[PDB]
């Protein structure tokens, strides 16, 4: 074949990690049920003329998992640290949690900052629910500022329910991680 490299993604609690895996891998969106962490699917892939399999690692953070997640860290290629444009407090936490964590077992492995559930930017329930205790989603301008700030490779946007912008956060997964 060609290239194997593991890609591991994390963030806050129901910011739609999983589903994007999903998405990505089985190639439609699970509304029945999600699991906690969707097992270890290893995908094939074609960016810039590479021959990929992308191996994707579920974690969480409540509770089980907690523990568990440092353990699938080791050898990764890429990482996709996750938020929710509708929960800016996830945005808050890339910062304060997962960069430094990240940074702490996975250092020099390349960053993609990635923000989901952008369908939800300008659904009026969640403009509603999010002015009430004072906020916004998140702007696709803070999130582009957020990358830089930690140091990411790139910043991409993606829904996961819509299938829009999905492929290119793992293109642009695969690209960083086959920079070497
Ligand atoms: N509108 C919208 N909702 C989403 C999207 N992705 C996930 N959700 C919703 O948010 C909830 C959390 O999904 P989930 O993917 O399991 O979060 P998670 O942080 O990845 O949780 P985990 O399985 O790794 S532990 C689900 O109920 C789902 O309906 C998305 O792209 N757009
Ligand atoms: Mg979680």
């Amino acid at each position: 074949a060609a290239i194997r490299k593991k890609l591991v993604i994390v963030g806050d609690g129901a910011c739609g990690k999983t589903c994007l895996l999903i998405v990505f891998s089985k190639d439609q969106f699970p509304e029945v049920y999600v699991p906690t962490v969707f097992e270890n699917y290893v995908a094939d892939i074609e960016v810039d003329g590479k021959q990929v399999e992308l191996a994707l690692w579920d974690t969480a953070g409540q509770e089980d998992y907690d523990r568990l997640r440092p353990l699938s860290y080791p050898d990764t290629d890429v990482i996709l640290m996750c938020f929710s444009i509708d929960s800016p407090d996830s945005l808050e936490n890339i910062p304060e949690k997962w960069t430094p964590e990240v940074k702490h077992f996975c250092p020099n492995v390349p960053i993609i900052l990635v923000g989901n559930k952008k369908d939800l930017r300008n659904d009026e329930h969640t403009r509603r629910e999010l002015a009430k205790m004072k906020q916004e989603p998140v702007k696709p301008e803070e999130g582009r500022d957020m990358a830089n700030r930690i140091g990411a490779f790139g910043y991409m946007e993606c829904s996961a329910k819509t299938k829009d912008g999905v492929r290119e956060v793992f293109e642009m997964a695969t690209r960083a991680a086959l920079q070497a």
